[PDB]
């Protein structure tokens, strides 16, 4: 399946689950110092990566979801791409009239400008991706008449690395495929309006290589780009490097405040 046990509620009763949703290139292996900051026996399961848009990825985890917590109360947190999956996922559940207590966004922030969506844009996407594979493989990627598939536009770069006589171990290459698609996922996203509490832990400011991806991360709303959506938002600062989000030691001021969203939750059951 796409479910991972991080820890496996009791039997019966315990404490209400927290989900969490990979990030881009990543497994929810990286929720276990967030874990380490919730209270005790606090079940969390991950999710992994499915196929398709932002909203055809939640269509498959929902049904899930549900059957694992039923009508509720639901926990979903996400760092990156995980927070837009969480929030698509808060979406779907609200439809179907389950109980949403809450949605914790860490560091998910839309860029701060508007993106052209031209086909000269296209092609500065990739030739940006393209310089960051030179620069993480040390690599020349050749000019790419490009008119096809994201699958194919990616593989065109990795297939690149491979043939320039470097040996990049599998696993890194297909990460690398995977973050591609997923961040693609993230900029067709169609985002929907939200009435629940969504809560947006946030950090000052995007990593190098996010803002080489794309330029317009370099700036950042205040409400991350979600207060049009959402009308009930709190901002949480959490200061740093999106990067340095998921890890110690910015995770526990994500934590502690977490820990008190949670604390009130199990006192409505
Ligand atoms: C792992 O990737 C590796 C990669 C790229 N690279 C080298 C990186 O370093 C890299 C780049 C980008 C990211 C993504 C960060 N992120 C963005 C968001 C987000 C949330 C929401 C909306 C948003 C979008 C909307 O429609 C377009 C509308 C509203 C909306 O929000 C209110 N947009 C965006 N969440 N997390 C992480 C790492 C080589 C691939």
């Amino acid at each position: 399946g796409f479910v991972r046990t991080l820890r496996a509620r009791p039997e019966a009763g315990g404490k209400v689950p927290v989900f969490v949703f990979h990030p881009a290139g990543g497994s929810t292996v990286v929720y276990e110092p967030l874990l380490g900051r919730l209270p005790a026996d606090t079940p969390m399961y991950g999710f992994e990566r499915v196929e398709g848009s932002i909203e055809e990825r939640a269509q498959q985890y929902v049904p899930k979801l549900i059957e694992m917590q039923g009508d509720g109360p639901y926990v979903l947190v996400g760092w990156s791409l995980g927070g837009v999956l969480a929030y698509a996922c808060a979406i779907g559940l609200r439809r179907l009239g389950k109980d949403v207590r809450f949605v914790g966004l860490i560091d998910a922030v839309r860029a701060g400008e508007e993106i052209p969506q031209t086909k000269e844009e296209i092609r500065k996407r990739w030739d940006r991706y393209a310089a960051f594979a030179e620069k993480t493989f040390n690599v020349t990627i050749p000019a790419i008449l490009e008119e096809l598939d994201d699958e194919g536009q990616v593989r065109f770069v990795l297939d690149a690395v491979s043939q320039s006589g470097v040996q990049i171990p599998a696993g890194i290459i297909e990460h690398q495929r995977t973050s591609y698609l997923d961040n693609r996922a993230i900029d067709t996203a169609q985002i929907q309006p939200y009435d629940g509490h969504v809560t947006l832990y946030m950090a000052d400011r995007y990593h190098d290589d996010a803002i080489m991806f794309e330029p317009r991360y370099a700036v950042r709303q205040p409400d991350g780009g979600w207060g049009e959506y959402v009308s009930d938002l709190e901002v949480v600062p959490i200061g740093g490097e999106h990067i340095q989000a998921i890890d110690e030691p910015i995770i526990a001021k994500v934590g502690e405040h977490m820990s008190r969203a949670l604390g009130q939750i199990e006192a409505d059951r």
